[PDB]
Parts: C-alpha cells; sequence; structure tokens
C-alpha cells in the first residue's frame, strides 16, 4: 500500500513528499514499480501537480529516496502561470517511475537529447489527484514535445478507476470523449513558459498524438535506459541519486536510506503569491 | 470602508457573508452605492464568485440585510459545473448594488422579462477577487445575455487598482489586451446550465458585446428599476427583503436590522464533493 510523507507547508522551499510502501518511504524515482500489471499495459503513475494548480512540484532527482519538492528557478519556487484560456495545469501531471529521459544520446524520432528526467504523464480522469499519489493507469496515447530543445515526451493516460476508463482504449477515443483537449494540450505545452520570458516550444510529428502502442514503445525505451542508470551503467547520470530500498542487485542499494527520512511533519499550505492569479493572454 | 462578515464555513449550508460599513452590517443590495464616483462612472461591484470557483454564491434577496449566500440545490449546495475549456466561473462574478432586473417587465432589447435580481458584472482584473469584497470598477461593456429566457445582462468591468485599468477604457480594449476573453465570456454563458439538464443559453445582437456608453444606459436603467422597487412603488417586488440601514426615506428603512445580525463566526473552509471536479465536455 502507498501512501504520501509530508514534511513543511506546500508552497515552501522546506516541503516535501516523500513515498511510503507500507508506511517506510522509497525512492519515489527508482522503487515504484513502473508496471502495476505489465501485460495488461497497467502503470503505476506517481501524481506530482494535481489539475488546475500552478506549484511546479517534482519528484527530485538529487536528494536521497526523491521525494516531491518544489522547483525552483532563480532561487525563487516556481509556479507555471496562467494562459488563457488554462487555469494552471489542464492535466493531473506527474510521471512514470523506474523511466529516464536519457540526456546522453540523441532520441532519433526527436532528434534531441532526453531532459534527464523520468516520462512524463499526464492523466486526463475527471478527479483531481494530489501530489505523491500513485495511482494505476493506462496509456492511450503520446505526443513528441520538444522543451527547450530536449526531448520530453507527454504520455496521454488515464486513471483506471475512472468512469471512462472501460470506453478509452486508444489515443482517437480521448477525442470522441474529451474532444478538443489534445489540442490545448499541444497549445499548452508549446505556451507555458513564455510568461517566464522563454521560446514558444515545440513537438515533433506536427504536433500528432501517437498511438498507444507507439506510447508503449517510448515508455518501455525509457525504461530501459532507466535499467541502464539504476544499473550504475550510465555514461553519466548527473548526480542523479539512485539511492534506493527494494533493488538488492543494484550498486545503490540502501535499507538504511529509508529509516533515515524524517518523520511526518505536515502543516497547512503556505500563502501563494497573488501574481500567480494571473491569466496571461499570449501564443505562439 | 467596507469589509465582510462571515458566519460558518465556506461550502456549507450555514455560510453567510454579510457586507460591513464601518464595522456594521449593511444591505449588500441596497446599502452600497451604485456609484463610488458618479461623474466618472466608477461603480462599486459586489464580488460573489471568485475567478475559477464553481459555488453558486449569490446576494440574498430574501433574506434581511442581503448577505450572501449560497445557492441551494435540492436540499444541498448548488456548484456550477466545470465546462471545457473552463475551471468554474472565468471571471470575478457579482453584481452591482442598488440596481434590479425588473421581472414585471418585458425589456425591449431582449423582450423578455427581467431575472428580478441585481445586474450581473464580470470583473475581468487579473487578481482573484473574495466573496463580500466591493472593489471599485470601470465599466467597459455589455453583453445581452437571455438566461433561460429572462434578460440577464452580463456587464463587463475592470477593477480600478488592475495594472490594465488605464488602458482599458471601452469594449473594444477588452479584445485589444484580453483577446479570446470575450468568445469564451459568450461560450461560458451559453453553455454553463447545460451539465445541469438547463437548454443552451441564447444572446440577443447576435452575442455582441455592446460598447461602454451602451452599457451606461442599461445600467442606469436596472438603476431606475431599483429606485422604484426600493421606494415601495414596484408592482410587485417578488418578496424581496427591502430592508435597509442607510435609506431613511424609504418605508422599509430600519437601523436595527444591522445591529440584530449575530458576530462573525468564521470557521475553515468545509471540503467540496469531489464530482465537481469533473469536467465536461459539451
Ligand atoms: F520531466
Ligand atoms: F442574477
Ligand atoms: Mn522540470
Ligand atoms: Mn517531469
Ligand atoms: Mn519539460
Ligand atoms: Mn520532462
Ligand atoms: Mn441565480
Ligand atoms: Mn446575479
Ligand atoms: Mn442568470
Ligand atoms: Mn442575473
Ligand atoms: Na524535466
Amino acid at each position: 500500500t502507498y501512501t504520501t510523507r509530508q514534511i513543511g507547508a506546500k508552497n515552501t522551499l522546506e516541503y516535501k513528499v516523500y513515498i511510503e510502501k507500507d508506511g517506510k518511504p522509497v525512492s519515489a524515482f527508482h522503487d515504484i514499480p513502473l508496471y502495476a500489471d505489465k501485460e495488461n499495459n497497467i502503470f503505476n503513475m506517481v501524481v506530482e501537480i494535481p489539475r488546475w494548480t500552478n506549484a511546479k512540484l517534482e519528484i527530485t532527482k538529487e536528494e536521497t529516496l526523491n521525494p516531491i519538492i518544489q522547483d525552483t528557478k532563480k532561487g525563487k519556487l516556481r509556479f507555471v502561470r496562467n494562459c488563457f484560456p488554462h487555469h494552471g495545469y489542464i492535466h493531473n501531471y506527474g510521471a512514470f517511475p523506474q523511466t529516464w529521459e536519457d540526456p546522453n544520446v540523441s532520441h532519433p524520432e526527436t532528434k534531441a537529447v532526453g531532459d534527464n528526467d523520468p516520462i512524463d504523464v499526464l492523466e486526463i480522469g475527471e478527479t483531481i489527484a494530489y501530489t505523491g499519489q500513485v495511482k494505476q493507469v493506462k496509456a492511450l496515447g503520446i505526443m513528441a514535445l520538444l522543451d527547450e530543445g530536449e526531448t520530453d515526451w507527454k504520455v496521454i493516460a488515464i486513471d483506471i478507476n475512472d468512469p471512462l476508463a472501460p470506453k478509452l482504449n486508444d489515443i482517437e477515443d480521448v477525442e470522441k470523449y474529451f474532444p478538443g483537449l489534445l489540442r490545448a494540450t499541444n497549445e499548452w505545452f508549446r505556451i507555458y513558459k513564455i510568461p517566464d520570458g522563454k521560446p514558444e516550444n515545440q513537438f515533433a510529428f506536427s504536433g500528432e498524438a501517437k498511438n498507444k502502442k507507439y506510447a508503449l514503445d517510448i515508455i518501455k525505451e525509457t525504461h530501459d535506459s532507466w535499467k541502464q542508470l539504476i544499473a550504475g551503467k550510465s555514461s553519466d547520470s548527473k548526480g542523479i541519486d539512485l539511492t534506493n530500498v527494494t533493488l538488492p542487485d543494484t550498486p545503490t542499494y540502501s535499507k538504511a536510506a529509508s529509516d533515515a527520512i524524517p518523520p511526518a511533519s505536515l502543516k497547512a499550505d503556505a500563502p501563494i503569491d497573488k501574481s500567480i492569479d494571473k491569466w496571461f493572454f499570449i501564443s505562439g
């Protein structure tokens, strides 16, 4: 059973959320199995950002056990700005554990190195998720986002517990039951960093949403990249903390790491600067 | 100075927000001047619904002093559903006090009776407002919404404190600085009740957002309607509570009404049913 251990108040630099397995903290990056049900293509998604929120919370690669913390820019807590007609993130945003967008090799489909992070997941279900949540999802498709010139695939997925899950089998179904979502997703990821002073992003395949099988292929490839990483065989692991508590055959396996995590110290959410309210009317 | 007195926890049936003037509750409907600055057409807007929220909070016409209370639905609270690509309300939503969409007569421009409510205001500034807030705004334009067959004008306005207030002077400026907002506004009010089983709404003038001059004329008309109402001279006030504490020449003037209001008893927001998360694709 997966639960969360929160330290500090949300929207602060001290905030951390560790994922616990049966009460004991494990690496949100390496210890949560990619597959919930491999042959049925059911994956374990680690949720980082709830739909319609702004705080850019992320599994941190450089902290032991890889807790979820808020990303920062120029020493300040990072909040993704509101880009009309969107409010914060338009999907429950997260990642697939045990995956890695290898930054050390140019990916052929996108002709760019990976962004050094687990593969990204956009969960489209009706319910708003929570940070640290481990939910089972089925992959429906995938988009080839070039984010700031780096291969940064976005998997389209849905919580298997969603009322519409049974009717969602492949990418075409998303357009049928969530008309306009895929186009909004393409737009969102193209323009969301413009309010930060960054260029518009781009997609390969003219922004086409590749199907479920294509998605599974990329997911599996990133899983293999991670296998090499966790085995300690990457030409450059970028300082990523590979400490894990469930992979005994790995060089960085460490039982002790779990008990070294502080106990929960959850505090009420800290206030967020009113500037984050601002709705930006921008475009590519 | 205007402040708020909150009773109970937000998102519960007991929740009430009264507006206070110098610490004393006053009617949110009748006691707040329509104009903050008449000469410059700067209006006082009573905020009911903060942008991106779902709870359908409204000035209550039938309760003394007209506190803001969440609309109810079959014994429970009423929440507006999320209609893709929108999250709850897409504007700070409220009304102009001392105005009334007369339900007793058909309105020429829309050819329908009014919805019996103060005129509605959409505040487009960047800052998310708060329930019970009295903010000063500039009118930019107006949309002729026919909500479920009733005249239900929607004033487009901007908080005078907004960084863009200086550049926003007439309806055309909304498209210039907030491209797409007006089209989205038209769509929002056309479909927001569909998830509730209601028909799609319609707008007069093909949904055109009339300019400031036009808006000022309609606002003035709803204000004249209220003047008639508050004077006790409407042919039918529809059971609206006309009690006020600042209009001593009105039949329903009663300063004691302020003192009758219980003290603030603010509680933490109550959780909202997760079903309200649902995003509808209409
Ligand atoms: F990432
Ligand atoms: F109304
Ligand atoms: Mn990042
Ligand atoms: Mn990521
Ligand atoms: Mn990225
Ligand atoms: Mn990424
Ligand atoms: Mn109403
Ligand atoms: Mn109203
Ligand atoms: Mn209405
Ligand atoms: Mn109305
Ligand atoms: Na990344």
